[PDB]
């Protein structure tokens, strides 16, 4: 009885995380209704032209009380203002709420804060995968799509999505919300901190050495690559995940000061070491 | 009368640097010989197979005399031992000796130490681009030849060797030894200091967080890609760049002080100014 099951999905944000879920919800349910909701006329109309969604508001309360299952992909402060805002609304009886945020362990504290007495559920995610116009259904191949549980996730809320969800062909990963910021510090915030703060240097010391912009190599290119992402988000990320961003930073100046403490002492043996080591820990990862 | 023109050239180290240099050498200049120089029994009769170079030794000493050119395609601490054995031979009147060193300033400063009262020319080189049989007729299309010049540059140095190198199809650049040591520096040596100081950080914090070695994305593989290279050379490099390698590390704690004091001043729109402006810079350089 798959062909007749019914639902009714509603995105809140049609970027391209919401609308590229939409996309994905579709492929594999092509009879679900999918309800949505976006400030700013532009991705909306999209959205509605290519049946990416079925209806859409840019009032966020409209769709609010019909849906079985909410997604919020909208930027992760709003996503707490839509959970302050979902908290005083009647919803439909077990809704299962999630949102789509780079970082979980402040959204999840949020909704935990402020849902914990209603009959809701929720699980936080986190899609690892631009505008509603770079829509895509494939976004999410063969990434990973994270859960992180909260209090108000019940036995269920995780296969229904997991269900729901399995046009993305992702692949899920359920880990807790910290340990999720934790891991994505260290593997991509920080390291984006870093690619910005070396453009920056680099940029700097250009406008005195006129080389600088000619030398620069693959080597150099590679890693200020992702110094070219929004600035919106990127803010975001670092104000929801202080401690870890703040921890990285803090043993990466002290990881620099043996490095330089090396080249004062001249010491031959231990620079070498010091390259090598890190080379087959590359080749180690994978 | 380019047809006639007659030149013995002596390459010191026959790995890929000096293998390809070769190449490029009688790619057009069919006519002139090459003479070889490998410690390493390998690296010499690969060099000898392929037509490389014309004769072949493991004797530094024995080609020396008769080389109107000697290019010195060793690592960095043996370039300055050879250039202290070249300043006690016999060498062709006017011989052009030349090195292709990652670093200018220290090679150029052994030069001139060691070889001033000789009737010899010199002038610093380093070809911007494995072993022998990684050897390229093509390594340097496209890319940055520099000369770096010495008191021991005369007028006619910088166009022989230009046009003795003209089949490497290189561009041509003269820059002063310590402005490249600087420039090169701050786009190649701190970036692969910064590149394996990450990888080691991001390993370490690896054994103890297991999602680490999955959630590594295309971000952290690309500013990790250069820790994968050889340590013997990275080594030598910074020994003999010492000033600018520290200046560039300490510049950069305290620009990772200026951010870690955002980010616990909760400042968004300086870290979103901090983002941004470092994204426009990047589009800016090209
Ligand atoms: N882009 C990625 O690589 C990625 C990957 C995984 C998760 N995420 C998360 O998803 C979020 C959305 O990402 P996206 O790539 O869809 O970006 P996007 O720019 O394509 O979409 C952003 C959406 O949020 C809406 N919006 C922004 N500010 C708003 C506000 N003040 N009030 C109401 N609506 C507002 C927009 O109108 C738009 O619908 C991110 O901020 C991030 O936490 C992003
Ligand atoms: N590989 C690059 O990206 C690159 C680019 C430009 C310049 N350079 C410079 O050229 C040098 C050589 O580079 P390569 O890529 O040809 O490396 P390579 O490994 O292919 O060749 C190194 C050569 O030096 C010889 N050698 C090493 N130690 C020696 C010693 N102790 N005594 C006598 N001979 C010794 C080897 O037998 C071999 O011929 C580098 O160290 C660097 O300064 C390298």
């Amino acid at each position: 009885a798959a062909a007749m099951e019914e639902k009714t999905i509603y995105i809140a944000g049609l970027g391209l995380i919401g609308a590229s879920l939409a996309l994905g919800i579709k492929r594999d349910h092509p009879h679900y209704k999918i309800v949505g909701y976006n400030r700013s006329d532009r991705s909306r109309d999209i959205a509605l032209e290519r049946g990416i969604v079925d209806e859409a508001t840019a009032d966020f309360k409209v769709f609010a009380a019909l849906a079985d299952v909410i997604i919020l992909a909208v930027p992760i402060k709003k996503t707490i203002d839509f959970i302050k805002i979902l908290a005083d609304l009647d919803l439909k009886e077990d809704v299962i709420i999630t949102d789509a945020g780079s970082t979980k362990y402040e959204i999840v504290r949020a909704a935990e804060y402020y849902l914990k007495d209603k009959p809701v559920q929720f699980v936080g995610s986190h899609p690892m995968a631009s505008g509603a116009v770079a829509a895509n259904v494939n976004l999410f191949e063969n990434a990973y799509y994270i859960f992180s549980p909260s209090c108000l996730t019940k036995p269920n809320t995780i296969p229904a999505l997991q269900d729901l969800l399995s046009g993305l062909h992702a692949r899920y990963v359920e880990i807790d919300a910290a340990e999720h910021d934790c891991v994505t510090s260290q593997i991509s915030h920080f390291p984006h901190i870093i690619a910005s703060s070396l453009m920056k240097q680099a940029g700097d010391f250009s406008e005195s050495h006129e080389m600088t912009k000619h030398f620069a190599a693959g080597g150099f290119r590679d890693m200020t690559r992702i110094a070219e992402s929004e600035p919106g988000m990127w803010t975001s990320i670092l104000l929801t995940n202080q401690e870890a961003v703040l921890d990285r930073i803090e043993n990466f100046k002290q990881r620099l000061d043996e490095v330089s403490n090396l080249i004062k002492a001249r010491d031959e043996n231990a620079i070498w070491a010091f390259f090598n080591q890190s080379r087959q820990i590359r080749k180690n990862m994978e």
